[PDB]
């Protein structure tokens, strides 16, 4: 997970024509440096640090739009809100309060991206309405099959993580709009 490498994969997206990239770190910095790269999409993981909404702090006062921010702590996910997060990223094996405290900001602003290994799992969470879908099946045959049953099925904003651009092209292909770059 090297930043120098996870640079070049968003460079090298870019060169290829993705307008939708999004890259995941625990530094500002190094989300910072990513956003100037060519990344829109900015994911604050820090699940090890407490307070990462001081990286959500200071890539809001920096001046990124999409900022995201995960965690499987519904009053974390609260709080990057509160600190300029528009992105939660809930997963499915989070409590189900997570998904409960992600709604109801959405219906009030917020945009909700759940991560499943199963695509199933995946458009009842687009019919129950999230934003964001998140496939990140390490086998990559796997993977692409679950990006191709969910554009049949119509969900929007399909995204997928790899750290290797050219499985990130192979998912837009196919029909994921959002690339994660996992720095």
């Amino acid at each position: 997970m090297d930043k120098d490498e996870a640079w070049k994969q968003v460079e090298q997206l870019r060169r290829e024509g993705a307008t939708r990239i999004a890259y995941r770190s625990d530094d500002w910095r190094d989300l910072k440096e990513a956003w100037k790269k060519g990344a829109d999409i900015l994911i604050v993981d820090a699940t090890d640090k407490d307070e990462a909404w001081k990286q959500v702090e200071q890539l809001r006062r920096e001046g990124a739009t999409e900022i995201a921010y995960r965690s499987d702590d519904w009053r974390d996910l609260k709080e990057a809100w509160k600190k300029g997060a528009d992105i939660l990223i809930v997963d499915a094996t989070d409590k189900d309060e997570a998904w409960k405290q992600v709604e109801q900001l959405r219906r009030e602003a917020t945009r909700i991206a759940y991560r499943s290994d199963d695509w199933r799992d995946l458009k009842e969470a687009w019919k129950k309405g999230a934003d964001i879908l998140i496939v990140d099946a390490t086998d990559k045959d796997e993977a692409w099959k679950q990006v191709e049953q969910l554009r049949r099925e119509g969900a929007t904003e399909i995204a997928y993580r790899s750290d290797d651009w050219r499985d990130l092209k192979e998912a837009w292909k196919k029909g994921a709009d959002i690339l994660i770059v996992d720095a």
